[PDB]
């Protein structure tokens, strides 16, 4: 593949709306994606107050480091707030999503295998 | 699911002759991951990762400070925000010339280990 490295501001990076018939308010900047990723994504996701992914699974996993906010972590079995500073791995087929019960937007940055596309 | 608070995770001091006054923590480790793992580094004031290569990329974000980017040739500083991509192969290091600490958030395939 190419050389070289790549250096910008994430905020540089519009932030795109997501709405699908399981996620409502929510935003998605593509950091390093399938145009230029050997193996896997990193993607900045925003999640607006009362935004909402639904509990879903797919096979691939997550890797998640929150950047700003409380956000709420939907489990197969209740959920569980976490705030900025925490990471999280989903494993593979593991039922999750996400919600924002504050008033202000939350962070996360979100890296999957590229295979699931980004 | 694992949910952690980063900090949490015990660092590792790294002092050799291309790495000092730094710090890391495996947050998503090979135990876990099935291809890539998430490390953070905290690099102290006047921390240096020298200039080296690996045949795998970084996939890095900026949490905290201002971190000196040693390139092939040069140096670029970034600060909290930035991401950065670095190809596989591509001469890279680190630096932190400022008086606090710089964090930043470190994933590579799992080829180059944790
Ligand atoms: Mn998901
Ligand atoms: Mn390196």
């Amino acid at each position: 593949g190419p050389s070289g490295m790549i250096l910008k501001r994430a905020y540089d990076v519009t932030p795109q709306k997501i709405s699908t018939d399981k996620v409502r308010g929510v935003r998605k900047r593509v950091l390093i994606g399938l145009k230029d990723a050997p193996n896997f994504v990193m993607r900045l996701f925003t999640v607006e107050p009362g935004g909402l992914i639904d509990r879903h699974s797919h096979p691939w996993e997550h890797e998640i480091f929150v950047l700003k906010g409380k956000l709420t972590v939907l489990k197969e079995q209740g959920e569980e707030t976490v705030e900025e500073g925490f990471y999280i791995f989903v494993e593979p087929n593991e039922i999750h999503g996400f919600r924002n019960d504050t008033d202000s937007e939350v962070e996360f940055l979100c890296l999957i295998p590229k295979e699931g596309g980004e």
